[PDB]
């Protein structure tokens, strides 16, 4: 893995453990939680390189997402590529760019603006970009890339990259997460 940084925003909401050299960490919030925490894994620099996982998720009673998780410095971006999540679509919500077929499923891409919220320089507006797999799962490789490559055709600046993980976040609710990154 070569995992060299540790997500935790919020984590003392709930039961977060990690280990930064097996590549694995869990996340317990079986109390609920009623504000936004992101944990995980991963890298301080994001790039396009295939990550492979496995996990045991269960958050069907959780507004919750177990996603590739990062940012872009410039233009300013968040973005999400969801594996698996509970009660809450962002694509449902959000504006709508289309599919892209990727690692075994359709995921439907869409795009928010967020403004004045937390971000990686304070609190700031910038775009989101969402790709939420049409088949859920809990295990396997998400290659990147194709991800990326598509994003970029409406905006997403493909370069300049901040911390990219591989995540666990809730809102609402509570459940349960395993993550192996390999």
């Amino acid at each position: 893995a070569g995992i060299n940084y540790v997500q935790n925003y919020n984590g003392n909401l709930g039961d977060f453990t990690y280990d930064e050299s097996a590549g694995t960490f869990s996340m317990y919030w079986e109390d609920g939680v009623s504000s936004d925490f992101v944990v995980g894994l991963g890298w301080t620099t994001g790039s396009s390189n295939a990550i492979t996982y496995s996990a045991e998720y269960s958050a069907s009673g959780s507004s919750s997402y177990l996603a590739v998780y990062g940012w872009v410095n410039y233009p300013q971006a968040e973005y999400y590529i969801v594996e698996d999540y509970g009660d809450y679509n962002p694509c449902s919500s959000a504006t709508s760019l289309g599919t892209v077929y990727s690692d075994g499923s359709t995921y439907q891409v869409c795009t928010d603006t967020r403004t004045n919220e937390p971000s990686i320089t304070g609190t700031s507006t910038f775009t989101q970009y969402w790709s939420v797999r049409e088949s859920t799962r809990t295990s396997g490789t998400v290659t990147v890339a194709n991800h990326f490559n598509f994003w970029a055709q409406h905006g997403f600046g493909n370069s300049d990259f901040n911390y990219q993980v591989m995540a666990v976040e809730a809102w609402s609710g509570a459940g349960s997460a395993s993550v192996t990154i390999s």
